[PDB]
């Protein structure tokens, strides 16, 4: 299933990325001073997903902010492989 997670600041996004929990597809946006990770676990198991989500939620909170909201009024930063891209250029 799909999730939009909100981060209070960029460092927490970088922190998450270092964890190698880049849960299949992730797209990253900014909006109103915060960062939003669109997170698609498309095909994973209800187990891999549970432990994955739960770490993501140490650095973020579940948001009701719609992906369409973000698409038209947010800045798209990275699509599809966001956490991997952030880890590569920002992590460590």
């Amino acid at each position: 299933l799909q999730f939009v997670l909100r981060f209070g600041d960029f460092e927490d996004v970088i922190s998450l990325s270092k964890l190698n929990v880049n849960g299949s597809k992730t797209t990253l946006y900014s909006f109103e001073n915060r960062y939003y990770l669109y997170v698609d676990f498309c095909d994973m198991t209800d187990e891999e997903v549970e432990n994955q989500l739960s770490i993501m939620l140490e650095y973020a909170n579940e948001s009701s902010i719609s992906i369409h909201r973000l698409e038209e009024y947010g800045k798209l930063i990275i699509s599809e492989h966001a956490l991997e891209t952030i880890k590569k250029h920002f992590a460590s």
